């Protein structure tokens, strides 16, 4: 029965929501609870994840009734621009979440001092606050003239977004200027963490080769020389993460100082051993960098992909009014939305897929174990 389409459109929406709002949730009770989780990207994913829900609580099931109702707009006028304001903020502000969080990373690897403990909650908070107002700037045209004028906001009776001129502008502002940004920033990001890997490396070889001098010294003024480039490397190798490494090389480079050119050399000693270790913890961290490059780079793909077959329709349609067909186009678009709907509930699973705090969190709030 052609009834029986309306039936299963309605309960297949209905899984979407139920999906988005509890992966959603959990996302949001992990970031709030885990101080294991507690950065800024993780501050952008839980006010991410607060976006999707909203998302799947005001404006999923607004659609489910829409499409209960043969499309048919069934709530007052006013109510189709605020639900299109709403969806679009939404929308935009998770797109330009990931944008912000790729951007942000990078700027964030960019600096010398990066691996050091000292990050503030505050500056985060500012940036998300920052995210949200862009998001609210770049929807606000819909409120503007869709209040104004009845018909920028109904296509025959339907409440969709029937502006041409707003279609495209949002397209482009809301959809392909952060896709590219998010594109462009990751593959600097992969470059960047490249050639942090390779000056760590530089630095390692610094520290054998002068580690090795001074196994071999003879007078205290070689014995400074090959400390003054290993505390160097050292101080470089830590990217401001901050330990005793360089201390210990102080230590040395003391006694080196004083003269003690046998002391130095036994130093020097016990640092080797220190200065592997310290070495293998500085590429692991360069390594996790890089692990959490890839993931939100999934994300990324992940939204992306299903929200552009939704845009290409969307653009074609606006292109062609006549020249495609526009039935098969409908329903194209039906499906396509409810696809980029669904992209909004993927990211939690995501989450537990490739980490593990996260897959931990989630299987002991399943079970409620708090
Ligand atoms: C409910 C509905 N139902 C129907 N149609 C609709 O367009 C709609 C509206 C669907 N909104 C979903 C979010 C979209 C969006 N905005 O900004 C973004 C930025 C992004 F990164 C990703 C996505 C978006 C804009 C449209 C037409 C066919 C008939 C039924
Ligand atoms: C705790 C941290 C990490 C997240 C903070 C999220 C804050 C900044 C977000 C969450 C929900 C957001 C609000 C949701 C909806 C609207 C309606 C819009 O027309 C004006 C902005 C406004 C009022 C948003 C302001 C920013 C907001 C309050
Ligand atoms: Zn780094």
């Amino acid at each position: 029965t052609h009834l029986q389409e309306k039936n299963w459109s309605a309960l297949l929406t209905a899984v979407v929501i139920i999906l988005t709002i509890a992966g959603n949730i959990l996302v949001i009770m992990a970031v709030s609870l885990e101080k294991k989780l507690q950065n800024a990207t993780n501050y952008f994913l839980m006010s991410l994840a607060i976006a999707d829900m909203l998302l799947g609580f005001l404006v999923m099931p607004v659609s489910m009734l829409t499409i209960l109702y043969g499309y048919r707009w069934p709530l007052p006028s006013k109510l189709c621009a605020v639900w299109i304001y709403l969806d679009v903020l939404f929308s935009t502000a998770k797109i330009w979440h990931l944008c912000a969080i790729s951007l942000d990373r990078y700027v964030a690897i960019q600096n010398p001092i990066h691996h050091s403990r000292f990050n503030s909650r505050t500056k985060a908070f500012l940036k998300i606050i920052a995210v949200w107002t862009i998001s609210v700037g770049i929807s606000m045209p819909i409120p503007v003239f869709g209040l104004q004028d009845d018909s920028k906001v109904f296509k025959e009776g339907s409440c969709l977004l029937a502006d041409d001129n707003f279609v495209l502008i949002g397209s482009f502002v809301s959809f392909f200027i952060p896709l590219t940004i998010m594109v462009i920033t990751y593959f600097l990001t992969i470059k960047s963490l490249q050639k942090e890997a390779a000056d760590l490396e530089d630095n390692w070889e610094t520290l054998n080769d002068n580690l090795k001098v001074i196994e071999k010294a003879d007078n205290a003024a070689q014995v400074k020389d090959a400390l003054t480039k290993m505390r160097a490397a050292a101080l470089d190798a830590g990217s401001g993460s901050g330990d005793i490494l360089v201390g210990q090389i102080d230590d040395a480079l003391k006694l080196a100082n004083e003269g003690k050119v046998k002391e130095a050399q036994a130093a020097a000693e016990q640092l080797k051993t220190t200065i592997n270790a310290y070495i293998q913890k500085y590429g692991q961290s360069i390594s996790n960098e890089q692990k959490a490059c890839k993931v939100l780079g999934i994300v990324f793909f992940l939204f992306v992909v299903m929200w552009c077959p939704f845009f290409i329709t969307n653009i074609m349609a606006v292109i062609c009014k006549e020249s495609c067909n526009e039935d098969v186009i409908g329903a194209l678009l039906n499906v396509f939305v409810w696809i980029g709907y669904l992209s909004s509930a993927v990211n939690p699973l995501v989450y537990t897929l490739f980490n593990k705090t996260y897959r931990s969190a989630f299987s002991r709030y399943i079970q409620c174990q708090y």
